[PDB]
């Protein structure tokens, strides 16, 4: 089975959509259309186990984010921004089992900490892909 | 073939098991049981090439960790903790070829540097998965 | 289909090759020979969607790097080095669609910022792998 996407944040002078999925509005690859660049949500169509990774630039404020499945945090990440003149970085990742129509997204989970960033020479990316399908070959006999 | 897992660290007031595998005791997904959340070790059952990734929170002390195969470091990672009021972050990852019964785990490789952390809004995750199997289709004729 | 590699940087007292691919000269796994440890370039032989990840140690200078496809940046990453006594860290990653003979590599994209590092207990790794092939099963009828 095939399911994969990767997207990055556009540069922005406004604060990032918070307490809601964070859109990564600039798509690198989304052949199945399983990622929605308007909403920032990945929607599952193939049941299976997936890897998700965020590689973020942090600037002007600390960054906290959650990887979220169906409104609940899978895993949470944080990088302190110590008032430095140039950006820092934060990556997070996890695997999760999904069923069709389950949704996964990135969300800032605490108020102050929305320092995610992108610029000419920095980016913040969100990627996800199916590692194996849970439609097994002998679905009735075994499993 | 199928082999994947992902797990995270529980919050702890005690120092992390060191000079021994680091348990990530809270399992996100381990359908084959190839990861052992008690020991922190992944044990291979399908020969092949695997990706492993650690996404760690760092707090109160710097963090050094090794990704280890059969007791020897594959790759080593480090993040300085500059006495900041809130956590920093450290990710590491690599691919490795494994044969059945090979074991992979995370270990703190230097004494002082055991600042791995988890809390209400931070986590440290360990994930791994088979990318392709080395049981080829024409195993005798070629390869 | 099978395509994967992972490699790490050797310790060096000289500045890293810049404005050119960065060699990760120490190979962990490259069964297809799709990665060239001499040039630092991955060359595609199977069309499909790939994940690439860099997990770098940063020391003595800030680090900027781009993940590059055919001479153009896919995504750019940065970590400030605040003059600390010990290293910091920077990870970056993205997915991209490739066709045979396309090349992917890591490059430092800005002059001052070449603080990538490796030592006895730190590494910088570059990994990439095919997630799914774009040689579909019904290539004419559909797609």
């Amino acid at each position: 089975a095939r399911s994969a996407f990767s997207a990055k944040r556009s540069e922005s002078r406004v604060p990032p959509p918070s307490d809601a999925p964070l859109p990564f509005d600039r798509v690198l690859v989304n052949e199945q259309g399983h990622y929605d660049a308007v909403t920032g949500k990945f929607t599952c169509q193939v049941p299976g186990v997936y890897y998700f990774a965020v590689h973020a630039t942090v600037y002007r404020a600390s960054l906290q984010f959650d990887l979220v499945k169906n409104g609940e945090s899978i895993a949470s990440f944080f990088q302190f921004f110590g008032g430095w003149p140039k950006p820092a970085s934060l990556s997070g990742g996890a695997m999760v089992r999904l069923e069709p129509e389950d949704q996964v997204w990135v969300q800032v989970g605490v108020g102050d900490y929305i320092g995610i960033y992108a610029s000419i020479k920095t980016d913040s990316t969100f990627s996800g892909f199916l590692v194996y399908s849970d439609w097994h070959s002998s679905p009735v006999f075994a499993h």
